[PDB]
């Protein structure tokens, strides 16, 4: 036999659509002995600027708590067949649900409480534990720590400024850079839900003994496979999965520029084993792609020349600033930060969007920040 309680939770919260939206809560409550109770409700607008799951029936006991925010429809009812705290954390999410409609997706860590049998728990609602009263039901605060933090499980990329330099080399001087299209490829487009701590990772292996591909890397763009199979190269292998919210046009009215796009982690950046021609440094890392057209005066010409539709690549996160003024190296594509990218293009890039044509001729400074 089990006794019963109730329990209520509050999160921490930061009309057009935002990228801090709570839009639905799902808690998954699992108890050191084997019972669960996963349910999903609105959130409920506090004027404290948090927001709350109203009571629930749940067991008394020792339980492993996890919130997810904006779990999409199918995603609550896959949670809510979870038989224990590995299973609910681990389930798949999928990329193409992740719009300011919907809400990001967002996880807690796992909570360790102990509930109180015959009485109203709170989870989030005061700093300390104890006895308390929330709108005249008296209870018992079990967590104590103040609204439970929500951790995205998205990250986003931004291109922040492309302009042109020189070279040292020097056989001629870049003139101008007119940027047309931005587009992220190698973009993991599936993910855990949930880390078991604060802002872990949930990161999905591709490859090996899962059951993860080629087709589960999102890209925004497609390219001919005949005669010449440009849709692969040395950067990027397989056919990934076209996601239209991955490719953007800059148009003046409506730019590339600054604009955010949402992605899963990727820090391993697997391929199939035994590709050939692969470049490690990129294939398949997530990359930042820009197509423009640039224009250079060679050496001692009277006049200069443009090369239209020139594609320059970026391993998001090969290299990046963080803290201000710190730097890491390999730190990729990790959730919950927003990557910004300044290019510097000091000479024509290539034809194609997956090899590069003699160099690279671009320069990328990377900062990570932590989101909002
Ligand atoms: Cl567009």
């Amino acid at each position: 036999v089990l006794e019963k309680a109730q329990l209520a939770l509050a999160i921490k919260s930061e009309t057009t659509p935002t990228d801090a939206d709570v839009n639905t809560l799902t808690v998954g409550v699992f108890g050191v002995d084997g019972w669960s109770v996963i349910y999903t409700k609105d959130a409920t607008p506090n004027s404290d600027g948090t927001k709350d799951v109203g009571p629930q029936e749940v067991y008394a006991g020792e339980a492993h708590v996890v919130v997810v925010a904006n779990a999409a429809p199918v995603i609550q009812t896959e949670l809510a067949k979870a038989k224990d705290i590995t299973d609910f954390i681990e389930t798949t999410i999928n990329l193409s649900d992740e719009t300011l409609t919907k809400g990001l997706t967002m996880s807690s860590k796992v909570l360790d409480v102990t509930l109180v049998a015959n009485t109203t728990n709170y989870i989030g609602y005061d700093d300390e534990v104890g006895d308390i009263t929330v709108k005249d039901i008296s209870g018992k605060e079990v967590y104590g720590a103040g609204p439970v933090p929500l951790v995205r499980d998205v990250a986003s990329i931004a291109l922040a400024g492309a302009d042109i330099g020189n070279p040292e080399n020097a056989n001629y001087e870049s003139k101008s850079f007119v940027l047309k299209e931005v587009f992220i490829a190698s973009a993991k487009g599936v993910s855990s839900v949930a880390s078991t701590e604060e802002w872990g990772t949930i990161e999905k292996d591709f490859f090996g003994d899962t059951h993860f591909g080629y087709l589960d890397y999102k890209v925004g763009l497609l390219f001919l496979t005949s005669p010449n199979n440009i849709d692969e190269g040395s950067y990027k292998k397989g056919l990934q999965t076209k996601y239209d919210a991955l490719a953007k046009k800059h148009v003046e009215n409506d730019p590339a520029l600054n604009h955010e796009f949402y992605v899963y982690e990727n820090t391993k950046g697997e391929v199939k084993s035994g590709e050939s021609n692969v470049n490690e440094a990129y294939a398949n890392h997530t990359l930042l792609i820009v197509k423009g057209d640039y224009t250079y005066l060679p050496q001692g010409a009277k006049e200069s020349i443009t090369k239209e539709n020139c594609y320059y690549a970026i391993p998001v996160g090969e290299e990046v600033t963080i803290d201000g003024t710190e730097k890491r190296s390999k730190f990729y594509v990790q959730r919950n930060y927003k990557y910004e990218i300044s290019l510097t293009i000091i000479g024509p890039g290539s034809e194609i969007p997956y090899d590069p044509m003699i160099s690279t001729n671009v320069s990328a400074s990377v900062k990570v920040e932590p989101w909002n």
